[PDB]
């Protein structure tokens, strides 16, 4: 696991116009958001998303990461300019063809938690879960 | 850790033609090793780097890692091709550059030797001292 550690933090992930270090996830819940421009269900999913993550993400102590599906840089990051999280940059692929087989990621829209500091899954139904629970009332939403 | 561990372990290494997973990493010390087509000491340390890694990476349980400072891909490749063990792919030139930084590596050819396990630091003075003792009898050389 440690040498998977060091290459996990060699990579810098995307924060709109910057590119940022991974200790800011330091004890959030972390989700990946499997999403792409082109998806007619992700279209009306992700601005829900965008209002949750600016009202709750301080107070529920969590962060977002864009795993996107889109393979045009220029959708890649016309999609992501709408949104107020972090991204696994767009030449970054392989780590999302990676993930998305990691979980199971077989539709989107995808929202995947977990504990930043131990890895361990939270959540796979978040999106689900979101839609019927606007509020977070039963957030993070955790499996069974 | 836990995310900067998934987002390791959705990288694939190269292996020569093929691309590898993680797995094989464990237990074992893994080098990073910085080094370029275009440097004149690498040239001079790689033919001795592929023998001892030949004769002993199995029985001395460790792994090596390319971390190319080769900026043209037909160059990367042509040097790669020479080497038996692993690589980060040219692709991952971001992945590099932050190693580089963490390690401080200044000039190349450096090897930086490491406990796969626990990510901890075991020797940053491998190259010199592989010169030194060519038949690995004081390996891993661990520092101080
Ligand atoms: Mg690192
Ligand atoms: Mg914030
Ligand atoms: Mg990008
Ligand atoms: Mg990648
Ligand atoms: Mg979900
Ligand atoms: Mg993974
Ligand atoms: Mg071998
Ligand atoms: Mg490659
Ligand atoms: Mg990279
Ligand atoms: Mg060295």
């Amino acid at each position: 696991s440690g040498v998977a550690k060091h290459l996990g933090e060699a990579l810098k992930l995307r924060k709109q116009a910057d590119t940022a270090d991974m200790d800011s996830l330091s004890g959030k819940t972390v989700f990946f958001y499997f999403s792409a421009s082109w998806c007619p269900p992700c279209r009306g999913f992700t601005p829900q998303l965008v209002e949750f993550y600016e009202k709750h993400h301080d107070s529920k102590n969590f962060e977002i990461i864009l795993a996107s599906w889109d393979e045009e840089e220029d959708d890649f990051n016309a999609y992501y300019a709408k949104m107020p999280w972090l991204s696994i940059p767009f030449a970054n692929r392989n780590i999302v063809e990676a993930l998305t087989k990691k979980y199971s990621v077989e539709s989107i829209p995808t929202l995947i938690g977990l504990n930043a500091d131990t890895g361990d899954t939270v959540t796979t139904r978040a999106r689900h879960a979101l839609t019927q629970d606007p509020m977070g009332e039963q957030f993070p939403w955790r499996d069974e």
